[PDB]
């Protein structure tokens, strides 16, 4: 199978005066490249995918694919939707503009059955030719891709090669790899990056790497080479920042953190997202003080 | 405030060969009218709002609004979205086609804070002029509109007049009405329709009424005139079907029931929604048999 | 056509003094309940800190109750549950020997029996004594739940089992219960939702709030049973703020704090692992208490 | 600090004619000893502690203490209770009768606060001068010992040396060991034994080792010597049996498995525990057939 693994970053989408700051976007990707990141995920959850127009969705993917040309960094484009026809179109668009693969979240809100999830992802997988990574985050979608469903899709479709797990349930990660040791399980879940890798996971799609890409990258490569004491030591150091980045819903804390670090000039969200509370603002800024945040 | 209360129906959307069967849609709405329903909700969750194109949204509201003219039956159009800019446009779009009010679900997937939720709904409420009904269904959205947020929204904008509560938490309904007895709390969970009405709720938005409109209508009107023992007896009779209509995710069971009763000519969903389980199919057909289902 | 114990009931607190049961304060708190329209008292239940009581203190509190209530219309529904079936049978026979009118028996906690085991647990209790038995379902504390089907089978198969106290926070289960078995006595176990459970056919409450405001809980219950539903809802709404604040921390920590603030008990003592609340919740409890009128002795 | 770590077994209590089969009890401990087990936990949750009299509690601890005399196996006696006065007595009893340490479950049913939990365990720790291992199992107790409480107890009491975690929340174990890396975290969930050990855990208290002691024993020792490829393979092989052992509440499945393997002579529980359903009986028996179960 064609795969996309390693240390990956769920890119934030910087806004300025209500529009996407395109040049800030390219420089944030270049910082990630220069800090050992293996792949970037434009216009996903952390990139505020729900509040983007369809042209800003297209434009941000194009910037990522053009900034990653001439490097080892792959572009894993966000292309999920709770309507199968739309997710097929988003998949076809990501492939036609040079993405290396697609991330595709489980359909949200409309709560399809396990049968529906199978026909959903199979319809995406058989219409386009690029690697497809499933994304399970039941706290946001209202549904779960069962272990049985993930494994059937992995065996039935050649483009489906793994799953990003944001369940908070390492029992499910044991279940998956014990029955299907050939799939690429990706951590979607920063605080427990090391335990997922130590059980055979092959990468992370992390929010923290927006702020500390060099540490997330080192954590990942230590683990993939089975340097488990070094990878765990980094996972332990990152715990405080890994947790505070969800004091409110992601990407509210991480974007506040990038702004406090001076990596974005403006702290803008699109409604219904907004800036955090004054107390949570102080909590993020105080956790930040004990870490070293690398510049451009 | 202008209000939309009483017995209301969350309309299913009949498909025929993958497109919307318009004639049948008009014929199902008049069936609801002739059976004592006070208002209809086109293209909401039960109407498969996520898998409809933007024209299907339009024509379904237009047919509903037109079939209802010359009756007292109001059209409360679904117009929610998890992007505030989009939800404002859909609200403007619903008034522009003759809706009496709008239902607007809490943003899903992107998990906004209470501050963001307030500014989301305040933006919708102040951009257009028809009654606005909040909809809280945390099992589907990943977020919950707090009682204080609901009450603040109700008191600050003239448009917002109540909430459809589908949390399954009667404590929350006591909380709302004990602190703000002027809002219209609308039931969003059929099994507990009577207990919500007996605590001061002023209507239901029902899935069961697609199948049994006369019984949901009678339940609601008995309760509003405080004939509690009749409202309770009908609520008790409906319990078995109220549960079975959610053996799988709505609107899968209810549409299967409409098809078995010969009220729609084809049992078509749009992916990721699909036909029900085989065992659940039998469960629907067997409890369906214990009630009387009126024809056209 | 079974024997029932219904109406407005109070889950009594157990006042401590220097680690000992203040027997006389216990007798005088029961008299306050009697004089304020309460239909029954539940000694040595959850609110009475049954887990930290000695076995002798268990009895004396039932004996104090049975005897203070003699010469009144107030019944004694004794706490007698256990997560060991052999023990709960003895506790049932025991409450019968000391004059109890019926027993409350919590679902087995910690050891999570299956529905089959729950059925055999309660069938053993019910067939051991000829006294009314009220099931108590509180999954947040026990880790298990008595399903609707199990409760109905126990109600139909045992003559002593006559209902359930529900502290599920799930009005759907109460609809389910009474729609399929309208003859059972469903008792509310959550004060904030006392009125909605009565309005669906519930026949009583076992209340924490009536320790503090017995006249209002009793009036709430009696209005509802007489189908004066708007008056019952009006009191339920007034009680909401105090009904919620009484669980800012684990019951009986808030209510015992309130009783001390109202001068109804003379010391604010718990038995470990229970202790007094945080200072922030203490202030919130004491500030909500100030908007209600609290009866003395 | 004095510690008790490694591969440990939560002993079942075999009954014969409603009575404790003492000679069977001694021999089940000898089997564990002969199969590489580092410690035994008599009269815990798996030992049906709730339904044992206070004399059967003693006798089983004395049998454990006497069967392990002259071996490297330590006795971690069960001594928890939801009344602080009783748990102090149970602790005092285990020490006077030669236990190496005590397991002490968080108070159940009465839902103490974190303040109360600290005062409960500090009273126990100051009661006896033997190691005390906390036990956090919120699904059974109704409360959880927070990370902050565990750490305060670990630093304030010299006898408290770690925690057995059965929350199913690998995030909490990262939290514990990242802030207090000197504590002994013991796994209380068999399916995720390897991930807890690979993150710095120092042992397991297992239900599965009753049936397959050599395999759990090997898993723990592979992990403690950091042969993670070997530990993970055994953990993955154990996944099916680890799950079926909880198809119904523990210890119903495990005692059923011990009886099917001819290791106990009668399938007796004390009510409210009872024999499993006929279908789970068949499922337990099916799974069993794919492993090898060592005899006496
Ligand atoms: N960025 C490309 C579109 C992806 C779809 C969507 N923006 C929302 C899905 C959507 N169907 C979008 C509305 C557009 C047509 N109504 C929805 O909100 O339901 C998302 O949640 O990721
Ligand atoms: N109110 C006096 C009754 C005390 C009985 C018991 N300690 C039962 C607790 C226990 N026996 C465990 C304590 C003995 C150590 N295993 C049980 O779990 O059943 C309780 O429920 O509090
Ligand atoms: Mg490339
Ligand atoms: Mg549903
Ligand atoms: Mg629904
Ligand atoms: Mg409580
Ligand atoms: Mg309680
Ligand atoms: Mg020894
Ligand atoms: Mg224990
Ligand atoms: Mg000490
Ligand atoms: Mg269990």
């Amino acid at each position: 199978k064609n795969i996309i693994i390693g240390a990956m970053t769920a890119l934030i989408t910087p806004f300025k005066n209500g529009k996407v700051d395109e040049q800030s976007y390219a420089r944030l990707i270049k910082r990630q490249i220069e800090n050992g990141i293996d792949a970037v995920v434009p216009v996903g959850t952390t990139g505020e995918s729900a509040t983007l127009t369809h042209e800003e969705h297209r434009t941000c993917i194009e910037i990522a694919v053009e900034t990653c040309k001439g490097t080892k960094v792959k572009v894993l484009a966000g292309a999920g939707s709770n309507a199968t026809h739309e997710a097929v179109g988003l998949a076809k668009f990501a492939k036609e503009h040079g993405a290396d693969g697609i991330l595709s979240v489980a359909p949200f809100y409309n709560k399809p059955t396990q049968q529906g999830l199978y026909e959903h992802y199979k319809a995406i997988a058989q219409s386009v030719d690029i690697p497809v990574l499933l994304y399970n985050v039941p706290g946001r979608t209202g549904c779960e891709i069962s272990t049985d469903t993930i494994i059937k899709l992995f065996r039935d479709c050649e483009n489906i090669y793994g799953v990003k797990e944001a369940s908070g349930n390492i029992d499910k990660c044991v279940d998956l790899l014990a029955h299907e040791p050939r799939m690429m399980l990706i951590s979607g879940e920063d605080a427990i990056n090391y335990p997922i890798l130590s059980n055979g996971g092959k990468g992370v799609i992390s929010v923290t790497s927006n702020l500390l890409p060099d540490m997330i990258s080192a954590l990942t490569h230590f683990a993939l080479d089975e340097n488990y004491k070094e990878a765990k030591k980094i996972n332990d150091e990152l715990y405080n920042i890994n947790k505070i980045l969800f004091c409110e819903s992601n990407p509210i804390p991480i974007k506040t953190a990038m702004y406090l670090a001076g990596l974005i000039e403006s702290l803008e969200f699109r409604l219904p997202l907004c800036s955090p509370s004054k107390e949570n603002f102080a909590k993020i800024e105080e956790v930040m003080k004990k870490y070293k945040i690398k510049g451009f």
